[PDB]
Formats: structure tokens, sequence, C-alpha cells
């Protein structure tokens, strides 16, 4: 009996002040966000959103960044009127980071909770400066973080698909998900771009002003060295995507924590094979 939410949310306020020098307290954030339910889940109570969104954050040893993430995004995601949930996919162990494989785990585990039809993939240190930048899916793959301060407020190159993107369930299935074998920093986002193109898709983007985004300045994490094989790997995506992705994924979930502002899935994703 509830009516559809308006196509564009009327709650948005546009540009926002984003700051990272104060301390953050999640208990207080939870208090400020009383409609967010256990596990970081929220749907509007006045209308039915067509946007059923799981937001998936690749994670390890970035608790501080996450606190800022949750403090900023949660009010924004509720103003966007999304039926959404937050998933921090936390890599067990202390071997080489695998961002793309975590994202695949997130897609697959979130679908177990709820009929999501849209997946936002977001680095933990990226905060949107304009709530008009929609954190939901379009009829093409959607690059969200298009004007990052760290790149001078534009794309570093026109095929850049990193940072924060969104893919419908179908788009993500259509490319066999992300590659599993990009270990250490770099390239997996380019591979994902290649995949979308090889499947007849193109990148949808908001304008540069609306897609203005802040990156929390930070230094190198240990265990995520530039993958020296990345240039070779993005050159062969068309062949490798056929059998590297969802259809070749395994992993072992060690732990599932329902915090008030997010679900954290701690997962053993192994080492390079
Ligand atoms: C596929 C990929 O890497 N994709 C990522 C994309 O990469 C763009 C380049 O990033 C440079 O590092 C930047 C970084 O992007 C930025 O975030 C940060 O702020 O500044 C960094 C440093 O300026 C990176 O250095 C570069 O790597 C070099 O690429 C060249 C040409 O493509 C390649 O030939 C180099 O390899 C070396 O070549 C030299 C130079 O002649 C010597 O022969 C060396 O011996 C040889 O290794 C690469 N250099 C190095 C040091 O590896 C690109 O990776 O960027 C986006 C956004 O950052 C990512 O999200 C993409 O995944
Ligand atoms: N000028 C100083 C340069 C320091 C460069 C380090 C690379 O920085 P970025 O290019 O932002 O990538 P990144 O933030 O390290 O990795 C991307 C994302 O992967 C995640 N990630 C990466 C490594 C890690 O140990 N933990 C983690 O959670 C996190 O979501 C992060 O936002
Ligand atoms: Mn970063």
């Amino acid at each position: 009996s509830l009516p559809a939410c308006p196509e564009e949310s009327p709650l948005l306020v546009g540009p926002m002040l984003i700051e990272f020098n104060m301390p953050v307290d999640l208990e207080l954030v939870a208090k400020q966000n009383p409609n967010v339910k256990m596990g970081g889940r929220y749907a509007p109570r006045d209308c039915v959103s067509p946007h059923k969104v799981a937001i998936i954050i690749p994670f390890r040893n970035r608790q501080e960044h996450l606190k800022y993430w949750l403090y900023y995004l949660h009010p924004v995601l509720q103003r966007q009127q999304l039926d959404y949930g937050i998933y921090v996919i936390n890599q067990a162990g202390d071997t080489i980071f695998n961002r793309a494989k975590l994202l695949n785990v997130g897609f697959q585990e979130a679908l177990k909770d709820y009929d999501y039809t849209c997946f936002v993939f977001s680095d933990v240190d990226l905060i949107p400066m304009n709530d008009h930048n929609a954190y939901r899916c379009f009829s093409q793959p959607r690059h969200i973080s298009v004007a990052m301060d760290k790149f001078g407020f534009s794309l570093p190159y026109v095929q850049y698909f990193g940072g924060v993107s969104a893919l419908s369930k179908q788009q993500f299935l259509t490319i066999n998900g992300f590659p599993n074998n990009y270990w250490g920093w770099g390239g997996e986002d380019d591979d994902i771009f290649n995949r979308l193109v090889f499947r007849g898709m193109s990148i949808s983007r908001p304008n540069a002003v609306v897609g203005t985004t802040r990156h929390i300045r930070h230094s190198r994490d240990k265990k995520n060295e530039p993958n020296p094989q990345r240039f070779d790997r993005i050159a062969h995506t068309k062949e490798t995507m056929l059998s590297d992705g969802l259809n070749s994924l395994t992993y072992q979930v060690l732990d599932v924590q329902r915090y008030p502002l997010y679900t954290q899935i701690t997962v053993d994703i192994g080492t390079p094979s």
C-alpha cells in the first residue's frame, strides 16, 4: 500500500562541507542516525524505494577511515531515499591485499541477506561532497567518484573507473564480476572497465561538480604493493574474464558481525595461486 518514492528525492540539499580533523564516535553517530537498523540497514518508512542497494567496502586495518565514511554517508544515503545496507568486507590475515576479490565476496555474501539489485563499490576513504551524486544504479554502469580532490577535481584519465562505482545485479553478472587475481595495488578497476566495454556497455557519470569527492589523505598500507603484473593483466581481460570472476571464486567467511551501522564480514580469501 505505500507509494513509490519520487524519482528524484526531494530531501537532498546539494553541496556539503566535508572535514576530517575531528574525532568521531560511532555510538553517537548511531544516536544521530536512529532509523538505521542493526547491521547498517535502512529503508524509508514513507515510500518504497526502487533502489535496493548493497554498498560494499573493501577493508583491512582502516577503522579510522571507516568512522568518517559512516558518519558522512549514512545521512546522505537516507536523504537519497535508498533501501540500502552497508558491508565492510574485511580481509583476514596479513598477506597481500586483494581489493577486487573482496568486492566479489561482498556481492555474493550480501545477496544472502536480501534481494539487492544494485551494488555500490566504494573505497573506505572516499566521501561525496554533493548528495545529488546518486549512490544507486543506472541503465549503464555508473562511475560515482568522478571529481576527486586528489586528482584536481577531474578524471585522471577518461577511462578511469576507480574509487566508487555502482553496477546493477545484471550488469555485474554480465561481466562475471571482478577479477580475483589482482593482488596488491593497481589495475583491477581498469580490468573492470575493460570488462564492461567488452560486454557492450558504457560508463554513466554525474557532472564534475555534482561528482566532487573527498579522499582522506593517507600513506601506504603495508601488504598492498603495486602489482608489477597489472599492465599485462589489463591487456588480456577479454580472454581472462571468461573464466576469472564469480565463476571462479572461492573464499572462507570466518566471521559475520552485525554492528549498528554496518555488517562486517571477515573473510579468508587466500593467497595467490
Ligand atoms: C593499471 C593501473 O596501474 N591502474 C591504476 C592507475 O594507474 C595510473 C598510474 O599511477 C601512477 O601512480 C600514481 C597514482 O596513480 C596516484 O594515485 C598517485 O597520486 O600518484 C602516483 C605516483 O605519481 C603509477 O606510477 C603508474 O605506473 C607506471 O605506469 C607506466 C606507464 O603506464 C609504467 O610504464 C611504469 O612502469 C615503469 O616504467 C618506468 C618509467 O619509464 C620504469 O621502466 C620502471 O622501471 C617501470 O616499472 C609504472 N611505474 C611504476 C613505478 O610502477 C600508473 O600505475 O591509477 C588509478 C588512480 O591512482 C588507479 O586506481 C588504477 O588502478
Ligand atoms: N602520496 C601518498 C601515496 C599513498 C598511496 C597508497 C595508494 O592509495 P590509494 O590509491 O588511495 O589506494 P588505497 O586507499 O590504498 O586502496 C584502495 C582501497 O582499498 C582498501 N584497502 C587498501 C589497503 C589496505 O590495507 N586496506 C584497505 O582497506 C581501502 O578501501 C582503500 O580505500
Ligand atoms: Mn586511498
